[PDB]
């Protein structure tokens, strides 16, 4: 499952600072055998990928979200909201709306 | 009785900080026999998974709330009447108001 | 006669802080024999419930009010004086209007 | 009954001067059999523990309040005056407000 | 008829040095026998249960109050004019003034 | 568990005058034998940690604080009151406030 | 590893009163094998370079900081701390902001 | 026990004239067998090492004071008595003010 | 240990008149064998310093200070209390207060 993840960076009023677009590899896996528990989750490894690529940001500060159907921006942190986040995927892409973590 | 509840976070002027989108199951059940007296409670359950989700809140610091039908934002913190505010469900989406407890 | 109460908690400005929107059965009545006097009264099961949900308030520190045709917020707290509260029911919804007893 | 108390240590013109916020087990008791005749009272364990985390007073040598409803510190020294005095906790947080006794 | 009683301990200037916040039980009455001519009387019970929790004050010394409707500190120390400051009750809360009883 | 502890040290009229950031390992603990009885407490290394850091403090002459959800700066200075301090961590930040102990 | 250091000099109301712009070797390090125990420190070897550039001061009268996510101004002296510091470079760009030990 | 006495020597209108600043060693004690019955008292180590230090006293004229509750310098000159002064002692700074031994 | 002392010389008031600001070497010490017992010692050796410098004052009579947490002038005589004096050091400056000794 060869998936676009298209990460926008989100900066002063909502409006789009830096995009990216990498690929993203959810359901496929490694070796069918236990070298660890299992791995890192499907969302710990997108977030490590996220803050990989960009250098405007640092691993841990920052809030990944995704637009539903009424134009929000739901955010998603866990493994278990990640596969809600990503049946709003459209063609391949996988949109989503990066926010750094500021004072309050 | 899948159903899915987007958690609004509100702030200052009762704006949405922070949305979240989680699914929930109210209506079904575990197994049919009583390993206990009978689980938590539906609202209690609701509670635990709200405050498991959001980084910004903890446990016991937060007022669910809902929208009637007046535009109000109606509190529930019972289960006999989380049964009242799932009375407004529109297609399967249980939108639901987060307000935290601050000084008075 | 199911009977749904909509309790708003007014404020400083009697503007409202907190609303909690339950049911109430003043018409409907327990087993047609005497295991007392006769119970509690209508008002007093009322007001024992109103008290029983607001996290806010304490048992017997509350005056409940109600809003005629004028637009002023009528008290209440007898019971043969919550049958004239209750001529005010508009589809099924009974908004009464919660004020604490401060010093004077 | 997990129970917070959040101890205010006033000042001169009682503004709070330290405030430590520690958690209180009233209602929780030990073991159910006879090793005194029963423990000490649950005003003397709530003073008892109020003494020994704040450095800047020693025991026998504060008086502890709480605010009723007119605002007043209404003060407590008793077992019997502790149970009238914890029914105005409001989540789960019993503010209490320590001053010292001076001269006269 | 559960009755709460507010003692308000009076100062310089008839400003409150200490409040109490007790509760009475005046018309409530022991076993319909007699073990005594009739216990002692519902002044001499307030009067011994003021003096039972305040530690500033000795029985015997001290001058129980009322505001009446003028706001003046009518005094009582009767129990047939104990019965006339209890009618200015205003919801269950019987505001008493103590003033202690100097060279002259 | 890796925790990042951002410690603002106070002025004049509670104004940050230096913060330093720093990253503690709380749960983490080391070798599992005992060299010693067990090693100082996790308040007593984190108070032994600020210490160190800061030229303008010298060690037992600081009061470390937090922010709880009312805005209030908490202080704590046991290690059965650290965990309820650490709580409030917010992503993995954990703010504290230190203040220097004057005259009185 | 070739780092840039930009050396912001501040002044009164923390405006930059002189900006310097040199280079810095922090990973690189000298031929492997000890003239002696291992050299200065990286934070010493920084600090020594912005005392050796700057004529305006002089060296142990300075305090050097950095900016985190919050914008505040968290100081470094240490080296376990400078290592805190690098991670916020953002190109190569690793912007110090230096301030003078004055009075109090 | 490792505990600091600040030593303050009090002048005409109990005005402090020369403060010392000294650490002591009351709960430590030497090696645990007897040289002796049982060396000096607690407060015979106290007043030996005061008059120690200050030049403008010598031994056996000066009288070391405490201050209690009340803001009145409560003297001390036995060792059962020194122990009810130690518990006055604030983070670990035991405040003594010395008053000479003059005419009448 | 290079160590900066800053020796202010207090005039009628308290306000300094004089301020000399040489260096002390106290930890650093001489060639490790015995031409003596052991020298002078280090508070003997930091007051020979101070009465060398300055004009106004002549040896044997001037009394070295230093300024505690509370803002005090602390005097020290003794080289087990010099260690006590040098704690207060802030960066690497060691501020001495110094007053003659006048009449009485």
């Amino acid at each position: 499952a060869s998936l676009t993840v298209k990460a926008y960076l989100l900066g002063k009023e909502d409006a789009a600072r830096e995009i990216r677009r990498f690929s993203f590899c959810c359901s496929p896996e490694p070796e069918a055998e236990a070298e660890a528990a299992a791995g890192p989750g499907p969302c710990e490894r997108l977030l490590s990928r996220v803050a990989a690529l960009f250098p405007a940001l640092r691993p841990g500060g920052f809030q990944a979200h995704y637009r539903d159907e009424d134009g929000d921006l739901v955010a998603f942190s866990s493994d278990e909201e990640l596969t809600m986040a990503m049946s709003y995927v459209k063609d391949d892409i996988f949109r989503i709306y990066i926010k750094e973590k500021k004072e309050c």
